């Protein structure tokens, strides 16, 4: 009773304070700073897929090992998403993002030099664990600096760094891997081929992300929700002063005076760990309370269905391209095709960012899901590699709008004291669906071209149906 009233008052006052601060230099600097973390998350998905064909002959892989290297990144991202999303509600957004990026960068650096298959798999697993928490923490962290006026557009513009990271990965694979002449020996005991240089170069975005992130302040909403008034006041005054100084009005004074707020060594560390686990578990369970159970279940359905369909069909596409190429042949390309498939997403990002607030999150989500379903139904008519590439571009362009709308909706539908926990849980569910869909859609190749299409169409139709029952979030303060 009392706590809900106090949190609603805090939300209203925080909206008023952010409207006083305005949107300007500070928020765009933070946008570009967190774009580096999103870009690292984008690159991680492509690294192993690009390097596997060259690693198979250096580490002597069986096919099952290649598949397990295919699935390790998603497993690690699931675990890391849940872990870091849960922790970010207790330790803070900035600190947990720093720890996540540090783990990711360290183990990505290690994976470039380790020799055996098992150690490389372990290093990639831990790199995925590290970077798994980037999207839940980044989106909430950035949202906690945004007023409601253009919140949807500002959050939608954040999704374009993932595409930029995909482009970076494709370009660097194009530029580095083919050049086998770059290979050398790191001592006479070990040879060091170019794909390891590619693996190393894919770690730079996260290092730059750490460097840029160290300069930014912690989210003031976290401090206010944790009873730390003075720190939140200093952070908000920094925001206001930066915005006004950049706008040519340094004479303005931050008028806020008081903000509502809510309130042996190894043995001590054990107590700390148990208490942190208890609090994270409490947040996770409260995500399923009577106030949010329906929202949580509908979001689980939407996330799982669309992730499963998208990842399964995006793995199915290259397999069909290979099959048609082989059928024709029996009578740079990989990187270039990946680059085209990545650039096919840009129009979707632009349109979704420009229409998110004009037509709302629900219409975006449902219409994009419907278009994805019909573009899936179209895939039965493919007849050539160029046709399959074109349909892949169509599907990828139409689904990224669904993804952006889902991200914004997930940000807006949960309270600040559970936002990262819920986002991490749903993203781990997304990665679990990715694993399951990749496996199932891999099982179908060569046997039929109808079953995976029917699966994806049904899943996307179910997701579109669920997208219409979620509530509107425009015109509401950031709860």
């Amino acid at each position: 009773a009392q706590r809900r009233k106090e949190r609603e008052e805090l939300a209203q006052q925080y909206e008023a304070i952010l409207r006083e601060c305005g949107h300007g230099r500070f928020q765009w600097t933070l946008y570009f700073v967190l774009g580096l973390a999103l870009m690292a998350d984008g690159v991680e998905v492509f690294v192993v897929g690009f390097v596997l064909p060259s690693a198979e002959k250096d580490m002597c892989l069986s096919d099952s090992n290649k598949g397990m290297l295919g699935l390790i990144v998603y497993l690690g991202m699931m675990v890391g998403a849940f872990l870091w999303g849960g922790l970010a509600d207790r330790l803070g957004r900035r600190q947990c993002l720093l720890i996540s990026l540090s783990v990711n960068s360290v183990f990505a650096f290690f994976s470039s030099f380790v020799q055996g298959y098992g150690t490389f798999l372990f290093c990639r697993l831990l790199s995925g664990v590290g970077i798994g928490g980037s999207i839940p923490i980044v989106f909430s962290y950035f949202s906690e600096f945004l007023a409601q006026e253009k919140r949807g557009e500002h959050l939608s513009w954040l999704c374009m760094f993932w595409m930029i990271g995909g482009v970076y990965a494709a370009a660097m694979a194009w530029a580095i891997i083919p050049h086998y002449g770059w290979s050398f020996q790191m001592g006479s005991a070990y040879q060091f081929h170019s794909w390891r240089v590619f693996v190393l170069v894919c770690a730079f975005p996260s290092v730059f992300a750490i460097g840029a992130l160290t300069t930014q302040p912690e989210s003031p909403r976290f401090f206010l929700e944790n009873g730390k008034h003075d720190e939140a006041w200093m952070v908000l005054k920094q925001v206001h002063d930066t915005n006004m100084r950049a706008k040519g009005h340094p004479e303005r004074v931050f008028s806020v005076t008081h903000i509502k707020t809510i309130h042996t060594w190894y043995q001590r560390w054990g107590v700390r760990a148990l208490s942190l686990g208890g609090q994270v578990w409490g947040n996770f369970l409260s995500c399923f309370g009577p106030e949010y159970r329906r929202i949580t279940l509908m979001m689980m359905g939407v996330w799982f269905t669309m992730s499963f369909s998208y990842y399964g069909l995006t793995v199915w596409f290259p397999d069909m391209i290979r099959h048609l190429q082989a059928v024709d042949y029996a009578s740079y390309m990989v990187y270039f095709v990946s680059f085209l498939g990545t650039l096919a997403v840009l129009p979707g990002n632009i349109v979704s960012a420009l229409l998110m607030d004009k037509i709302g999150r629900l219409r975006m989500l449902a219409g994009s899901s419907v278009m994805s379903c019909v573009s899936c139904f179209f895939l039965s008519f493919g007849n050539s590699e160029s046709a399959m590439i074109a349909l892949l571009c169509l599907f990828g362009g139409v689904s990224i709008a669904s993804w952006n709308a889902l991200d914004v909706l997930t940000v807006e539908l949960y309270p600040s004291d559970k936002r990262t926990t819920a986002f991490g849980f749903l993203n781990a569910l997304c990665k679990l669906a990715a694993v399951l869909g990749i496996s199932i859609f891999t099982s179908f190749v060569g046997i039929t071209k109808a079953a995976p299409i029917l699966f994806a169409s049904a899943a996307l139709a179910l997701g579109s149906s669920l997208a219409l029952k979620l509530p509107e979030t425009r015109g509401q303060v950031l709860q």
